[PDB]
């Protein structure tokens, strides 16, 4: 172990193992996860060349190979627990996306909005991988506005079939993972038309590739959508249907149905968001792990000229770049847990609203934070050897899919304005919005005072958004136009509300921490996260007379003091995440700190060094 | 042309051609650039498959091919003007990095710190490409701190040769473009040791590959450093020398020399930074061009339910995401020009300080801004078809190389503290720091008032940094330790100073604009950039009693009003940058707005669609 990394771990004031137990939910979960990880790590069937050393085509291929093997082994091992399944999948794919993602996450599950008959006709085959499926929702012309989807499913009463059609180039399904080259079946969301009337979006099981040959069936045009910022191993695809016929019985009819004669009948998410909040926390933590360990190993420049080059971790600016993000990572981990907890327990509107907002809030912050970690590593951060570019590229789509962040913040804003209007009418509201009862609209030393500051800041920005929205409605009449004209203020209000919630949830968790040394360090992170947010948006607190200019300067001074107090625990705090080297996929972030020797080897193992002379020399230079 | 893009261009209140003339420096420059671009565009020798559709190895190869051809043609065409050379190179490489970058940018130029004898011995051959060279400075263990470089050059008086050696793994040169596989010669920066004494860093011409075979010479270990976040076509490399001997005459001896007997003798940047500021402005402008055009073409969701889906450009949040960045792009273009202007004209310390700061300030802002543009495009922004991921990946290293940004900001801070101390002593200072004479430490309606606000904010943060630094020196004695402990405050002071300079330079440029319609629109951008910066850091202005909370809210309201006022000119303002489609490398940002049809084709032309069935199907799914 690098002596520089050993001294950092020796200075730690707490036992990281205890934090790992908390993150996993219990000591037994930690044990189970580590064992499943070990199970995959030492299995030859899941090993291969570094993804960065393979072409995109080869990445997709190894992905397909591991995913197929993945399903087989979990079945052989009798792994059914959703939690274990996740650990298993994560370990097998080293954090990278995989082509059976929609097959296992949407295809099979959805078949469980289907009838019995259908379930026993498409499930079993799909479960055994005799069939490979995906879910095709998004179209080239529509992602956010589902009402605008153009794909149609027109019933033909003469043959009792649905005619699936992509009338325009924009109607082509676009983005579905596993749709490109992996699946021979796709559940397509289309506008159902029967008896000359449209009844909205419905789901249809659409066979798309021939069994045995995997050849696109007649009337089907399908393929990969091309290279992207990341997601190399994912065959995100497109699907164009030329009045392609399928049986009536291919329509998922659990909720709504269409009779043989064509009569339409009946009818008689928070989960994916909670996961995305966890994903944001985890990716940011991986990034922080790499940058902080590297910062402890990397020595450069100087403080005292008469002293040897110090670890860059010694620099206050370096600490300012990373510790606040380290604190953010922990804050989000607990925020994610709070979400799962709350969801597992009239409070639904509140749940949907908050979950939409937190999903956007956390993914945006983790997004920027990951790149800050990459840059804090200097030049070596740019090489894939740092492992951070892959983490960023793999994570960033989270701000776009499962509800575009800005749209999600506006959804949260609609809820806040509703509550604002209720209070304005004389009603007493509850939940995390209780503070709105104190409208119209502290101690920087305590977490209770800091939480109260965030509460008041949220109340103030909600009031500003409501007032401006009202002004626009009054002068322009249309509430829809008014909404757009105050949308920037509204999103800011949603952001402030979510920020308050994260601070409160993080603060509320501290008292529950059993080990004192653990509680103390996590308290410092909570304090740093809170103070940091105030410093970053000081204007919000000053404009609302929430804190004085003097307190703001105190906040800034206190943030710097916390950095030195956190420094001794920096490395142990990232070790606590318990990421394996294979999971970080980073030479700079290796647990043992032996960076340089391993970096040299990594480079020599890379593709362009297959030969000493590149073919281009003989053709254009010689 | 897309009707949606045509209506935006029709609503413009100015002639974009006039802005293009300004950006190029004159109507004749615009004409010359467009003609050189046309010269390359229609030359078969420079055309090839989309870079995104090629493996990294093939990208490097086509890069080498075009670069070699590039040198030949510029020579055939008699292109010698540095400006034309730039246009030429940019057009040929479509904005992508190229392997002869250091050969032409450093190798040849440096040979012009050499003696005559040497110049006529390595130049001509290198000029004709008979030899390919690079400059190797950075080492695995040192990038920022050059004093710490480990490569040594030990003189051997017996054979009159220098012995180049890489004693450790960290001493290995690392990152030099063109070093990996392209060059057979490298100018190596090494610690010169002769007569038992070290005399610091000196430059040595080191042959590294055999002529004809390009095989690594005995004692030379060289190669590519592996895949990176970007820079696919650049063979950034490593170089390890095992006590490799070269003639004494290989030491660049223009400034310092070493006699045959081994006696050491004598001695008896702002430019690259100015370019990086322009690079930041240009990359951000490319990103803005793509996102704004796409926003005008992309229709989604709704404002009035009774209305058809509007262009997303209609959304205030979308305008808030892009217009401020559009204004930033223009601000930086003029900032870059100001730099070139100032440099072309006792003011050196001031120049070095400001240039270090602006380089960091602009590259950081353009960096974040480019990713904001990518995300504003929704899902399609993630595909390489948007062209933005390549722009970001290609640009981002600017924050790391040519002086790591944080280090550069601290250099600017050292200057500011020096001036602060001079004023404190009773001296009257000049230049952009004149405001410091007003220590110790407006009209939000006018640019003069806004500039003054930025001036006072800078004065206030400089004072805070100086005071805190002083407090630390007083209590801890060591100024070096004190400097580190106030480094976060110092960088903030440098940032505020540079921000003021950008605002002032942008504001000062307006009166010089000849065409009134052009001046008016650019005035709106200057106002937006200024107000936006105040809103983003409101706390700085409020804490210093520079503006009241009431003015801050006015600032925020005024920013929104400016968005609608800018909207009608949004598309024309990006058209003004005059980027060719091939340069943007974006389907979403095409000049004609015909996005969807071209996106479908692009996807079908991509690698994974070479065949309908991927090989992985037959091996792991069938
Ligand atoms: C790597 C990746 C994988 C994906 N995988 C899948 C998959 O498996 N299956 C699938 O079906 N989909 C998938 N998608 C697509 C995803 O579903 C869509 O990208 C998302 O739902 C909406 O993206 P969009 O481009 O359609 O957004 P658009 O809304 O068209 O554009 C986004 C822009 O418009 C703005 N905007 C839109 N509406 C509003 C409004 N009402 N008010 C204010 N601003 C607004 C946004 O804020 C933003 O700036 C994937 C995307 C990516 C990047
Ligand atoms: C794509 C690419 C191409 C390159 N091309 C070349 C090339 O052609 N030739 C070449 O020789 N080089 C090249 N380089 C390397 C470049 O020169 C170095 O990356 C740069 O000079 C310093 O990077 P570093 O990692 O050595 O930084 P380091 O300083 O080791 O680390 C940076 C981190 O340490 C912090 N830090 C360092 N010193 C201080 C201090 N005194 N105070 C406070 N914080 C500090 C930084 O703020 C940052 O967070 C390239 C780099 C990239 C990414
Ligand atoms: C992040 C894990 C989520 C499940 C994997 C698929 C991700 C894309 C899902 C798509 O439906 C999101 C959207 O509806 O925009
Ligand atoms: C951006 C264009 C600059 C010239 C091309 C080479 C870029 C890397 C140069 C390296 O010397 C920067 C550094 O000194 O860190």
């Amino acid at each position: 172990m690098n002596p520089d990394l050993r001294k950092e771990r020796a200075s730690a004031t707490f036992n990281p193992e205890l934090i790992t137990h908390i993150l996993d939910g219990s000591p037994e979960n930690t044990r189970r996860r580590r064992e499943i990880e070990n199970l995959i790590l030492n299995d030859p069937d899941f090993q291969h060349e570094d993804y960065n050393f393979l072409t995109r085509s080869q990445r997709y291929e190894v992905a397909v190979k591991k995913s197929a093997t993945m399903v087989k082994k979990m079945r052989e091992y009798g792994i059914s627990d959703p939690e274990e399944i996740m650990w298993f999948k994560n370990s097998v794919h080293r954090g990278h996306p995989e082509p059976l993602d929609l097959h296992l996450g949407m295809f099979l599950p959805t078949l469980l909005q289907a009838t019995a008959e259908q379930q026993e006709r498409f499930f079993m085959p799909a479960w055994n991988l005799e069939i490979t499926g995906t879910y095709a929702q998004t179209e080239m012309g529509h992602g956010t506005h589902l009402r605008g989807l153009e794909t149609t499913a027109t019933y033909d009463p003469k043959t009792q079939e649905f005619i699936l059609n992509s009338p325009t180039v924009t109607s082509i399904k676009w983005w579905p993972g596993g749709l490109g080259k992996t699946s021979n079946h796709a559940i397509v969301l289309a506008q159902l038309i029967t008896q000359g009337e449209c009844y909205g979006l419905h789901a249809f099981v659409v066979p798309i590739r021939e069994i045995g040959t995997h050849k696109p069936l007649p009337g089907i045009t399908v393929g990969d959508i091309g290279p992207k910022f990341g997601y190399e191993e994912m065959d995100n695809g497109y699907l164009k249907m030329d009045n392609y016929r399928i049986p009536r019985e291919n329509m998922l009819m659990k909720y709504a149905q269409v009779k043989p004669d064509g009569t339409y009948v009946k009818p008689l998410m928070v989960f994916v968001r909670s996961f995305l909040v966890g994903n944001a926390a985890q990716s940011l933590s991986k990034a922080c792990t790499i940058a902080i360990r590297y910062s402890a190993v990397r020595r450069q420049s100087e403080i005292k000229q008469s002293e040897p080059e110090p670890q860059i971790l010694d620099f206050q600016t370096q600490q300012y770049k990373l510790f606040p993000l380290l604190a953010t990572a922990y804050a989000f981990h607990f925020v994610g847990r709070y979400m799962k907890e709350t969801y597992l327990r009239s409070e639904l509107p509140e749940l949907h609203a908050l979950t939409a907002g937190l999903k956007a809030f956390t993914t945006w912050t983790a997004n920027a934070g990951i790149e800050e970690c990459r840059m804090a590593c200097g030049g070596h951060g740019y090489s894939h050897s740092s492992g951070i570019p892959n983490i960023y590229v793999t994570f960033t789509p989270a701000c776009t899919f499962e509800g575009e962040n800005t749209v999600m913040m506006l959804q949260t804003a609609r809820f806040l304005m509703k509550i604002y209007d209720q209070v304005r009418s004389g009603k007493l509201v509850g939940g995390m919005v209780s503070y709105l009862n104190d409208l119209p609209s502290v101690d920087i030393n305590s977490l209770e005072g800091l939480t109260e500051a965030y509460k008041l800041r949220a109340a103030r920005l909600v009031e500003i958004a409501a007032k401006n929205l009202q002004t626009h409605v009054s002068h322009r009449k249309s509430k829809e136009v008014a909404w757009n004209l105050t949308s920037v203020d509204l999103v800011r209000a949603s952001e402030a509300h979510c920020h308050y919630v994260v601070v409160k949830v993080f603060s509320d968790k501290l008292p529950k921490i059993q080990d004192k040394a653990v509680q103390a360090v996590l308290r410092n992170l909570c304090l740093l996260y809170s103070l940091y947010g105030i410093s970053q948006k000081g204007g919000d607190f000053l404009e609302g007379s929430i804190i004085t200019g003097a307190q703001l300067s105190q906040v800034n001074a206190r943030i710097l003091e916390l950095l030195t107090l956190i420094r001794p625990n920096a490395v142990a705090l990232v070790d606590a995440f318990d990421f394996k080297d294979m999971t970080l996929g980073s030479v700079l972030g290796r647990y043992d700190g032996n960076v340089y020797e391993n970096l040299f080897e990594w480079a020599k193992k890379s593709p362009l060094n297959k030969t000493e002379v590149h073919e281009s020399y003989h053709k254009h230079l010689k």
